[PDB]
């Protein structure tokens, strides 16, 4: 599977890392009862003052918008992200999650969008899932 720009106009992402799954299966394998492990390298294109995270699931051809925990990427502790975002410096934001049983076994497309203060987007992530 690819890891695809759904439409960024401040940034760029150049890599991203799902503990679970390679790129090379059709789907990204999400082990339930597990922890994962996401990685992304990406790039502003102009200077940040912070950053709020906006994950979705695909259904209908509809993103849905899902809750995320630490949304605020710079205030988390653990996010490996500092703000403010020095324009063209490649940087690199780290997450772990636990996927409990009472997650539903499905197949979908994520979306997954870091925005700037100003609701602008510097990365959009898009690929397919299977919750297994
Ligand atoms: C309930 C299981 C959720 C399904 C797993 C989604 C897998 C998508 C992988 C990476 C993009 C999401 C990154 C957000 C990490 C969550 C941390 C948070 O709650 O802020």
């Amino acid at each position: 599977f690819v890891f695809e720009d759904c439409g960024s106009e401040v940034g760029k992402f150049s890599d991203i890392i799902i503990s679970s799954c390679d790129p090379s299966e059709e789907k990204c394998s999400i082990i339930r009862e597990s922890e994962i492990h996401v990685s992304m390298k990406f790039t502003p294109s102009v200077d940040v003052k912070n950053v709020e995270a906006k994950a979705f699931g695909v259904l209908l051809d509809v993103p849905v918008p899902f809750p995320l925990k630490k949304p605020e990427i710079c205030k988390d502790p653990d996010s490996g992200v500092k703000c403010p975002l020095k324009k063209d410096v490649e940087i690199e934001y780290k997450v772990t999650f636990f996927v409990e049983k009472a997650t539903p076994a499905l197949s979908l497309e994520i979306m997954w969008e870091f925005r700037n203060e100003k609701d602008e987007k510097i990365t959009c992530v898009k690929f397919p899932a299977k919750i297994k």
